[PDB]
């Protein structure tokens, strides 16, 4: 077994009217990959912080990093600068109510905060493509990024 999962305390909801969700891995490929060794830990945590990142505007754009230490591949949301913009690493992580659904948040300006889930399920020695996205409450930047990740 590898490393963390959905965590502690927080407050939820249960339903199916709310936002959309910009996503990732619009068709049928999802980021698995085995060779150089990570799935949902790097690249996932990694890209979402560039839709914050480009969520507000670029104005204090300066990147901390921050989380993982080296035995495997893992990393961290740190912050945009001068921002809210610390992003995924959060106490709460707001979860929706009936069982297994529990979706970690990446927080925002100086403000409320969205949502990253995973769409599919796997874990650690792992198995399902995973494909990722986060929930809407948030804006877009200019238009360009909002056409790479894909919209829904």
């Amino acid at each position: 077994a590898a490393a963390a999962a959905a965590a502690a305390a927080a407050a939820a909801a249960a339903a199916a009217a709310a936002a959309a969700a910009a996503a990732a891995a619009a068709a049928a490929a999802a980021a698995a990959a085995a060779a150089a060794a990570a799935a949902a830990a790097a690249a996932a945590a990694a890209a979402a912080a560039a839709a914050a990142a480009a969520a507000a505007a670029a104005a204090a754009a300066a990147a901390a990093a921050a989380a993982a230490a080296a035995a495997a591949a893992a990393a961290a949301a740190a912050a945009a600068a001068a921002a809210a913009a610390a992003a995924a690493a959060a106490a709460a992580a707001a979860a929706a109510a009936a069982a297994a659904a529990a979706a970690a948040a990446a927080a925002a300006a100086a403000a409320a905060a969205a949502a990253a889930a995973a769409a599919a399920a796997a874990a650690a020695a792992a198995a399902a493509a995973a494909a990722a996205a986060a929930a809407a409450a948030a804006a877009a930047a200019a238009a360009a990024a909002a056409a790479a990740a894909a919209a829904a």
